[PDB]
C-alpha cells in the first residue's frame, strides 16, 4: 500500500535529517568534514526522492515528503559550499 511506502520513506528521511544536523554541528564546532559526507547525504536523499517518484498514491504526505527532501538538499548544499 502507498501509505506504508510513504511512511517508510519518511522514516529514512528522518534519519537523514538527523545526520544533516550532525554534519552541521561538526562544521560549527570547527571539524574538517570530508566531502563524501555531504555527497553521500545528498545521494541518499536523492534515492528517497526516487522511491517517492515510484509510489502511485497518500499523495498529500508524499508531496509533503518531497518538499522536506528538497529543503534538506538545500541545507546540504549550503554546508558543502561552506566547507569548500
Amino acid at each position: 500500500l502507498a501509505i506504508a511506502a510513504v511512511n517508510a520513506v519518511t522514516g529514512e528521511v528522518d534519519k537523514l535529517s538527523d545526520r544533516v544536523v550532525a554534519l552541521e554541528v561538526a562544521v560549527n564546532g570547527g571539524t574538517q568534514v570530508a566531502v563524501r559526507e555531504f555527497d553521500m547525504a545528498a545521494e541518499l536523499l536523492m534515492r528517497q526522492l526516487l522511491k517517492l517518484d515510484g509510489i502511485e498514491a497518500a499523495k498529500v504526505q508524499r508531496k509533503a515528503e518531497v518538499r522536506r527532501i528538497q529543503n534538506l538538499q538545500e541545507a546540504v548544499d549550503k554546508l558543502k559550499a561552506r566547507c569548500s
